[PDB]
């Protein structure tokens, strides 16, 4: 109903915890959603007392994916401006977590579906809980994992993983994204927000510019030659002695 | 001898069980298979009573690569010319396999050698005998791994394994192939048969058109950036919105 | 002390077993070491008495980076010039290392750090002590993982395994090493010399030429398409015609 | 003073003339322009009666590049926060205009300097006036030629061309912007406007769906290899078969 | 009516003269000239006898495209299978050229429109006619620049040039397509086969091996980073040295 | 006969003017004269009375290439040992010159051929003479145009023009070098210098650290994608923010 009560916020101690918060709805990713997460990180983003962002979800699912409703058929029923408007809302806000300024974890309790997969791949690091469901559904509804879900599964799985992930739309639990590098360690729920809450506390402890700057090298040097990538952290190390 | 009798298949309920056939030669590819394997596989490939194609092989062997005597010594006794038809008919159906209409599964009971890597990577799934044995055995009579199967080593396995793999000529055990990606799932021999049959049933059961540009786009966005491959897949799903 | 006395080697039986020589300070990249180590590796590189080289390490350390005082300090005193020329003689010769003639074996028995990443990579093949610790450790004295390491932890390992690597600063044990394919394999230290030199005497057994090719296409087809690959392949085996 | 006051726009025989409208500021990119052209290319985009878009720059100047006090300097005073706030609204129109879904026409009648060349780039068609001059004078103020004006000289112009561009920071004449191919055409400043009205008269009397399809597949293809863009090519026209 | 009837060719001087041959229907590619060309192709490809072919057209087209009915009508009637079979016969002999064993001369008197543009950039080298005409036509058909005709204007022309081609679809005269360089060379018509006949004669006394590894080298290396081509060219040096 | 005597330069006005100086021999590059350029470019690179650096050539050559008595002939009879020093020594100051640390301009007054094609792109700028002559010779000597030359001819020449060059191994003179972008210039022998000293008398009033990121930009952002070119070109200033 109201587009600010779909988000929710707390920061305690420098962790910013960040909540999907449409419990009742699987914490679709609808409009109103992918505009509100937009403004909360955006407003997070360069507070001096923001040094961890923690992505988490309210009730069962961390995120069900994208609002079949909200996302899909009533931003359709707007023709192509409307389709294009509700694109541009998701893509913006998980390019936002992908390239954010401070380390960012995802705590992944429950369900990950589908559009989940963009800000599961946004977020630096990622611990689930052993309970844990990752799918790309897709299939099962007759549609291509889009919002770039087959390139997440293709950037953090293995080829063969990725592909059966894709095309036979089955779960992983928490422990078989972990041993598939989809997320960087699984656990039993009751242990997950300690585990998650003692990575951030480690995070806030380093140099928080060094810290931004190695995060953002990892995404980079993927998408380089071994030669190019040598010189660009030359380049990097160049920048970070101003920031600091 | 008969070219037509180097390759045979049987249609039951939607699957098409594709066997290398010639057992006593370990399924080695030879011209007359490769011609033979391009024949019955153009002839499959738009059937709509075929939604899903099963690579097997008669005998001890999955296939123990190419034909060391059609393959390699006679064509080059016929000069350049030989030479290049022979890779030619080789590279065009093992493509063909690659970017089929249909989703392709490995069926590995046994031996799997050399020049047999172009179409187990052709192939999206892979499922492997306990039993079965992988290896580039290239380096051990003193050639390359060529026919692509150096890049089919780094396309699926991690950079440390493939170069184990590719210098020391060892074999990986389908447990091993497994643990590697190489392919997606290693069990006993008697079980193989009845868990490929169980993985081509759930895609029949899928949307055909969905599963092709599915299994398309995990193959295409590896050679792509994530910023590239977001917009291809929102080009992909206009694609699909046409076919279905 | 002495600029010859940085790197020790002995050629027993067709394998050169070099060794960082600086143990009281953990075999540091001193531009001492740096420049010796260039000189040993060039006059090594195409000796017909040289088949495998070993790279291991004199006490405690394997590798502890770069030497904070005589690398970094020292050099950046002497201005842009001094830090150029020492980053020039550390690049040279994990280069040098990296497109060996010969096949390359890391054998770490103990800590490999930050600096260290470089040569690990560069060797073609790496064997790990059990109670080897390998780490970026560079976030923990607020630098970029440089020296390419950044590239070393995401072109070896899995990406959420290489982000939490250089983001955490916190060391993998030889075994974790091994499950993250930073290294081929991890035992205990008093079987490690006796699998390094196995696998050195099998190489030896090997076309020396044939295995040049094979790993130099490893490395190489992984910064290629597997379309351009696939041709890359062909060229090559043609110089390898010629070189045997 | 007014942010909406930055751009103004005409539509004319269903083309949208929008114009850089700080002309007494030589149209400089401030954060209102930038907020404003955003606003006004959001708001066109869609529009059944708008099949072409024109930008156009009132005054002397096309566009001054950004603007030095409203951009830099004021953006600078609120720190890392401010600068990427205007940073990113830069970025975002450049980028909604480098995608548009109607095709984008540059009409450059005097000064395009640096940061104009975004825009510049962000439109699919340009025509200058003899008179215009086009320049990379970022060296000559100590900085980059950043907001990708690096890239747009080295995309549109030969390597020796941009490399001089960038070095020296000489202007060229709209005929020598011709000749490098920084634009399509050079002209004098009184038949700029009648070439401009009869590209974006011919534009509109094409199938729509066909002309964006085509000017997404030109930007698009030339950063893929030959085989890849074949493939991408067959994808688009499936995709453009349902949308007409 | 006849298959064999579509391409003629006559051997003069070792050169290979081959033609286009429907001139009442502008040299038109039906599914019967690409399999015809294909054929012909690889026929003269490997012999002893044949050091260049030259592309050339009867009647006043050199090649006005795919053939309207033949290839597109036609073939869709038959559905998908029908589509993709008369698409391979295309691309087949398009690459069968682009990668000969044999330098490769097009020489375009006349009409060079949409689908050519294969077979344009798949021949090495280019003369036109001052009166040939080039166009992709495609947009004003209401098509995508298809058969990677698109590619090919990127590959070849200045972006701002392919772009206005490919969104305009107006000619260029032999002159333009000259400075645009989608050719080498126009010349008066009554000037263009003596200035082939030269060209092919020229080449034919060079080392054919080496002109083969040459053309190949520029096609591939545009594909590739400065730093992996200096490491390709000699690769490929080493090839020359065993096949010379 | 002396290795110390085969390069000259003399600084004048903050510009080292350094010349190819085996004037009788063509300026061929031996190894003494690859050593001793090397030798000679590191000494003057990071001078602080050095602002820019020209590149020239005694007697009627510029570089006629690689010494095919002292480069090729006598390091074969050495074999592959002594052609990798020779090899490594020829990249080593090509690379050395194409990364430097101050400004590069070639002044091009007479044969510029075959592997003087590395020296030619390692130069930031180049001036030719009119009655200056380039070419790619290696296709009537047998062989492929290595030392990056033919990645040299297909990076700053539109393809069909390396194409070309490469296998009709003719010459470009100083006006059709500058017509085809090998080159900024063409002028007559009796202006080249007075153009030169105006270019590098601008380059040096300039700030130098600005030359240098900048130059460096255009030399990298070549091999990036649009995107990653935005990104990087930030973090270059960052960079530069630091040097300045
Ligand atoms: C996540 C899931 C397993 C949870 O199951 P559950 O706990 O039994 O929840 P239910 O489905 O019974 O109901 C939860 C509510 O959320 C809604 N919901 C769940 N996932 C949703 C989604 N992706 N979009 C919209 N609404 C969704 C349901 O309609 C229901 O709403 P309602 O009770 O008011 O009608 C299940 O809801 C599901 O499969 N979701 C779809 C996932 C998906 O296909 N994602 C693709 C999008 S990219
Ligand atoms: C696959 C293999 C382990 C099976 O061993 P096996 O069951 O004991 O079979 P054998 O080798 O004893 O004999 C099987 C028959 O197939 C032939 N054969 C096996 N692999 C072959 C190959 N790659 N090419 C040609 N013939 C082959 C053998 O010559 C023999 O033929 P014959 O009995 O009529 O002379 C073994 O044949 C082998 O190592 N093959 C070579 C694998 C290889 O090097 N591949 C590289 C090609 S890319
Ligand atoms: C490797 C290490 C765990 C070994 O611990 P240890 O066995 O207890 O050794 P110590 O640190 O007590 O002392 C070893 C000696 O080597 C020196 N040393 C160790 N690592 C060094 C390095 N990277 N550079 C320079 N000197 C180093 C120490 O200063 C000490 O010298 P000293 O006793 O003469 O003063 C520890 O030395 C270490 O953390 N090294 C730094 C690793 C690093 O940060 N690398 C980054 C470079 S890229
Ligand atoms: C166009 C130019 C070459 C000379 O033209 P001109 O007709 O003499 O114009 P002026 O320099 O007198 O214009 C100055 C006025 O324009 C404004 N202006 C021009 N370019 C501006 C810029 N880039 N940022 C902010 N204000 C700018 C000034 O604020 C000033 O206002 P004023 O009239 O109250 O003094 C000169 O304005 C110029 O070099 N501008 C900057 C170009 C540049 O470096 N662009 C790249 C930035 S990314
Ligand atoms: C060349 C051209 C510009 C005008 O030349 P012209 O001398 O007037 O030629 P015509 O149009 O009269 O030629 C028509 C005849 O050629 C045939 N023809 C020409 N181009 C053809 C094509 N692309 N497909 C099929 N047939 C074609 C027609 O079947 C027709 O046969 P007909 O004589 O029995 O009527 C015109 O033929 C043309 O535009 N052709 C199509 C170009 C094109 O769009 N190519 C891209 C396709 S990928
Ligand atoms: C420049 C050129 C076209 C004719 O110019 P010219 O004024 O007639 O010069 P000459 O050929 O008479 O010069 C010959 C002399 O230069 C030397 N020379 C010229 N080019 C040389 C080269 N590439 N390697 C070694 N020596 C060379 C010869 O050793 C010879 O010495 P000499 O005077 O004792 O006989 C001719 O020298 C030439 O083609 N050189 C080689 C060009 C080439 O193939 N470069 C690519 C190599 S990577
Ligand atoms: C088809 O479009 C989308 C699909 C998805 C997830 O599969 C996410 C966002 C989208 O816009
Ligand atoms: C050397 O040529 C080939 C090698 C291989 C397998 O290693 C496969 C096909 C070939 O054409
Ligand atoms: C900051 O420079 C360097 C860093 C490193 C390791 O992190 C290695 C070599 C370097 O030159
Ligand atoms: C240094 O920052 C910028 C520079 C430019 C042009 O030089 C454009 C936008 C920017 O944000
Ligand atoms: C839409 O299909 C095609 C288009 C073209 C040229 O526009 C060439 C071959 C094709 O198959
Ligand atoms: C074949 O080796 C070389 C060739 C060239 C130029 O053709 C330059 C350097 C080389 O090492």
């Amino acid at each position: 109903e109201r587009e600010e009560d779909t988000v929710r916020y707390e920061i305690v101690n420098n962790v910013a915890w960040v909540y999907y918060n449409r419990p009742t709805k699987r914490n679709a990713q609808s409009p109103k959603l992918n505009r509100q997460m937009l403004k909360v990180l955006t407003e997070l983003e360069f507070r001096d007392d923001v040094g961890v962002l923690v992505l988490g979800g309210e009730g069962p699912a961390w995120c069900a994916g994208m609002d079949l409703k909200e996302y899909f058929r009533e931003t359709e029923a707007e023709g192509l401006a409307g389709t294009r408007k509700a694109q541009r809302e998701a893509y913006t806000w998980w390019e936002r977590l992908r390239w954010y300024q401070k380390p960012t974890i995802a705590m992944v309790h429950g369900w990950c579906f589908g559009g989940a997969y963009g800000p599961l791949f946004a977020c630096d690091l990622a611990f689930a809980a052993d309970e844990a469901q990752f799918g790309l559904s897709e299939v099962n509804w007759g549609i291509l994992p889009g919002g770039g879900a087959t390139k997440v599964a293709v950037d953090l799985m293995p080829m063969r993983v990725a592909m059966y992930h894709a095309m036979m739309g089955e779960n992983l639990s928490g422990q078989d994204a972990a041993r598939y590098n989809l997320v960087n360690e699984s656990m039993p729920a009751d242990q997950l927000k300690a585990r998650v809450k003692q990575v951030a506390e480690t995070l806030i402890q380093k140099n928080w510019a060094t810290v931004k700057y190695t995060k953002d090298a990892v995404r980079r040097v993927k998408e380089m030659t071994y030669d190019n990538a040598e010189d660009y952290l030359i380049r990097l190390q160049e920048g970070l002695n101003w920031f600091d």
